[PDB]
């Protein structure tokens, strides 16, 4: 049979015996990723051009495809009547959401990750984490602040030469693709694995002189290797949400460590990090810091930032074991 | 006014007082580009998955994108009645147009290109040049052997975020962004120059074991600026379209040198290097093998491959000069 | 807020404390709509037409848009899991899902109505009746034969100037309009009322010479009003589904009756009548033969055809009273 | 091959040997007509509805299809460079396009036609006539004043199941499917002609009690054949474009006789009957008054008004013959 992403939600919820809250979210997050893949991929530009003249906003207003993201998102998952609390990238504020619209449900989310790869076309996405949640008290930046291996579901929408969201939840990682003729997401690729080994790395070199002694290590290894084999290939698109699937996808290895401007690392734990690191431990796949596991750092912040290396656990691991021995 | 690239190669044509041959040929290089645009982002994928049954051609029984922008490119083209000669990446031998079907120009073109990066979701492109057949006899695989400084027109569409067409000729390089809800690409960007000197660096350094020492020199001063400048940024999507467009409109610098695997460079002098370079001259940047003019280089085999490097003229100006000293 | 029809359908079976099959029906339903729309506004078409050559299918075949609308909602249907018993007006006999993927409703359907209007481009639609079974035998065409009181579920969807599906359930008639940029059926009429008496008429006065003295007698009136007031004005597309839509949100009166070469009637009872008629009683109009109600027959054949006249109350009633006096 | 409508409309004008300024203004008309077509089936109207929030303009606030029909019509075609007089069915007096952007044509159109049709997601259209300006003075409404005649060429976009693009010149009448896939027009039925006896009749008999007795007594011999064969059937969509396209691709005939209400008939000579009449011509077919041909009359007022009869040449004929009996 063809399975869509809706069926599959709902077919998922019934197995799982939920009164439907999340599907009801998931279902909203579907709309939310297609509503956005649609503006990305720039369907009535003519009209900011001036197809019909200028006669059209006799107000000033345009929207940003960063901040137009953050609408859809925002207002699609408060109509799904399931959520308490968001956390945004673009919000220095957790977002608590009116008592008669309020769920159960906690989402961290990057409306649109890969900014600096917007103005040059490159892919971007969209990254998304959920939380249950656990106080009984009046919804608060708190109930934010879980450890991800608390994640109840996570993943990612990457629009590149196609548009892909990423599904990861208690029991697997499956991937859906979009067709965009009917607006429907189509399974496509069922309870991913992460191969073991990979051969590629991605970080951003231009960083070499602010890299502790451990990657920089693992990188000569990575281009000389000491058993004489053939280099790993190096692929850095500069969109996490990018680097990151095809790290999934083809195996190899991932890298945003600290460096000299960010100390504690760049990308941030809630809507990027985390969700990702999920993902990636669903798949068989390691995420860590280097010193700790990624999931299992407990946020004081919601906008806090932490190193990350995630990928093929050979690789992974490999890049552990030199830290480790330096220590 | 708005301004499609319908209109904009129609009055193009008629200033320069075409007979309107080179323009109809454009315009089915604009029919191409959308064509293949659609089936890149996977429109009526659900089809293959059965959605309407008979679900009988499942795995690898069916026509890849490859061969499916192939074919739009090659139908399209001999639609226009304007090519006698086409090479393509994926075909061994020139084609020659029947003569009912004759038209006086020659394309070379990479229908579908960063085919590493098509599994994964990563933007792809296409790449074309046009040229003027030159010689009275009867049209043949050297018609195709000019060198690129005889192009008429080059450039490359790139199914990145959104779908966008660069196309360069005499006047200058022009912007399209294709709206794909009109079916129409929107000049955007008009007259570009890139800039003299960028901050980005592009270049795969799995290789960096085969690097010539004027290559492994620069990387160390993008790295370690020895007048301790802000080091440069790396980004290296593997797909070239993507990696030259980032270059044009940020600017920096893209290279694939040779290396021991690749004596002569991996990257095709006919449809990959010579319109990268066309674009990048057109623009005001440098494309040079590290000694000379890639647009220079006299071709001797349609499928012959050369080293390149591209992008802000001050960039590829300080690598030319470290190839210099270094004998 | 807004309300997709997923969220609509969702939001109604939870409230209904439904186990989910129903929704995952009509979810199907939404999805089978859509790819009915897609290939009825032609996309693709130029595939069909040698954009690509003709290389594409090795295979003789082409579906018409007819044959391919079954398939679609067939296999739609079938993947919901929650069917048992299929009737279409395309196939003979019922069809009897198989038990791996049987659940407990039965639906009634014409894929695609309004075929005299296919080839010249005007409206058409797909007509939908869903019932529960009744039996614990093993499903049969029996359980498809049921009267249309006993409906769960009707609508249809209108392909048109632009795309609308119309649904309704125990609780009123809802409009949801598609917006075929993102793939989203948008709630746009809430709870529909037709008008207690509309200013148009429609039936096809080209068998004048067959209607019975009622209709004659009808028809007279509304071209020469007794009262002298103005005339209703005709309207007759040809597609059952175009012309009762306009129905609904007009109102006036649709007729159908008994002429020399249909003296049951031309419409088919269960996949045209019974769900256009349950449509109309949702939103306040009558459905009538003249002589019964429509939703009172009980068939005794899933192709049996009976005369119809729906529509606005005060239009319907004052044409059975004309019946009722010549009686 | 595959002839897209660029493609055609660009060798016509090769082969006519224009200076391009006619094929740079059918370019242009082809694209309004997509962005029509997008705007028509409602994409992006989950933006109306509040999709990405901001609610605030709600009920009748913003602006109307014909409006945005118009706008479309009359920016795309000054942007061609070759009008100087527009007339359209929206505005009050002929527009004259400013000197820096005249060309020599002369345009009436319809933006948007079977407005009665709209809210009921019925067909509408577009219709066209194109003149070359005779007068060597200043361009006015006057320019706009010439007979059908006259016209180099006329048709209609129908916005129906599919969108259609009907376009006839001197040479013939075309049928290009839009396949909004691509945004490519593709050339579906070449030359056309419509039958010479078709049985179908097309009229708003809610007007009985206003017809001329030609008409009437017509009707009847639609009704009641004195030879008894089958009798026609009638259909009546409520939008011109609507039932002329049914009629050219099927024949038969189609009225909109005069009236009481009516005495000049209702459609509009410039912009409805006049470019009918033209592409029925072209065809084969017949466009009369009932008295003379429409095509011959001479305009007095940009929104004169006419009686049209028109189709199939033996339908009209039967009918202008019971138009002299009747003295
Ligand atoms: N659509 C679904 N897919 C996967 N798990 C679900 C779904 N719905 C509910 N669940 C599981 O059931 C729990 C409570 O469901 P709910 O009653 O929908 O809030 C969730 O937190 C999930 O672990
Ligand atoms: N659409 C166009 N845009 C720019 N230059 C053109 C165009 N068409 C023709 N030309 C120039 O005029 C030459 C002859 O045009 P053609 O007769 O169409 O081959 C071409 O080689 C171009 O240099
Ligand atoms: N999505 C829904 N909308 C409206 N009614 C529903 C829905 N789901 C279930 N119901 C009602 O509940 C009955 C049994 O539901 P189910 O358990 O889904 O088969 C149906 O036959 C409906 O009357
Ligand atoms: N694209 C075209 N298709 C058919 N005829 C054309 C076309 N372009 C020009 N012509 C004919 O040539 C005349 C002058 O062309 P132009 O110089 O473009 O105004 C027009 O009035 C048409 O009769
Ligand atoms: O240019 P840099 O410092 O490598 O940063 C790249 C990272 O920045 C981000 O845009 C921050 O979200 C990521 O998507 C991406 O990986
Ligand atoms: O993996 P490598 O050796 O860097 O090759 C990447 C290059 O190869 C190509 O795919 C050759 O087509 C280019 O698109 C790209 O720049
Ligand atoms: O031409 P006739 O006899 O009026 O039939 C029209 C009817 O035929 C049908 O196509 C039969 O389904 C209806 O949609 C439509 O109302
Ligand atoms: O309701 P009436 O009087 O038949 O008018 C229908 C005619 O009116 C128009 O809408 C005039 O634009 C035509 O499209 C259509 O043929
Ligand atoms: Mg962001
Ligand atoms: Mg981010
Ligand atoms: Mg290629
Ligand atoms: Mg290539
Ligand atoms: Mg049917
Ligand atoms: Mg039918
Ligand atoms: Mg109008
Ligand atoms: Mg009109």
């Amino acid at each position: 049979n063809i399975v869509t992403l809706t069926r599959f939600v709902m077919e998922e919820g019934m197995k799982a015996r939920g009164t439907g809250e999340m599907t009801q979210l998931l279902n909203s997050l579907c709309t939310a990723v297609k509503a956005i893949s649609t503006a990305v991929r720039k369907a009535g530009i003519a009209h900011l051009y001036g197809i019909a003249g200028s006669t059209n906003v006799t107000g000033d207003q345009v929207k940003k495809l960063d901040v137009l993201s953050n609408d859809l998102v925002i207002n699609v998952l408060k109509s799904s009547f399931a959520t308490c609390v968001l956390v945004s990238e673009e919000d220095k504020n957790a977002i608590i959401v009116e008592p008669e619209k309020r769920g159960k449900y906690v989402v961290c989310f990057d409306p649109l990750d890969g900014s600096s790869n917007i103005d040059c076309l490159v892919s971007i996405g969209t990254i998304f984490g959920i939380y249950r949640k656990n106080s009984t008290d009046e919804p608060s930046e708190k109930d934010a602040l879980q450890p991800g291996r608390n994640l109840v579901a996570a993943g990612y929408a990457l629009y590149g030469s196609a548009t892909m969201l990423v599904l990861a939840m208690v029991n697997g990682v499956n991937c859906f693709m979009l067709d965009p003729a009917i607006g429907e997401f189509i399974l496509v690729d069922r309870d991913v694995k992460i191969k073991k080994k990979g051969s590629i790395y991605s970080i951003n070199e231009g960083y070499a002189k602010e890299f502790d002694p451990a990657i920089t290590e693992y990188i000569q290894r990575k281009k000389f290797p000491p058993d004489n084999s053939a280099p790993y290939g190096a692929r850095y698109v500069g969109s996490m949400v990018a680097d990151v699937h095809r790290t999934l996808v083809y195996g190899g290895i991932f890298m945003y460590p600290a460096n000299k401007k960010s100390p504690k690392g760049k990308l941030r734990l809630l809507y990027e990090c985390n969700p990702m690191a999920y993902v990636m431990e669903k798949a068989g796949g390691l995420a860590t810091t280097g010193k700790e596991a990624v999931l299992d750092i407990v946020p004081t912040d919601i906008h806090q930032r932490a190193p990350i290396i995630l990928g093929s656990p050979e690789d992974v691991t490999e890049l552990l074991e030199i830290y480790q021995k330096h220590a």
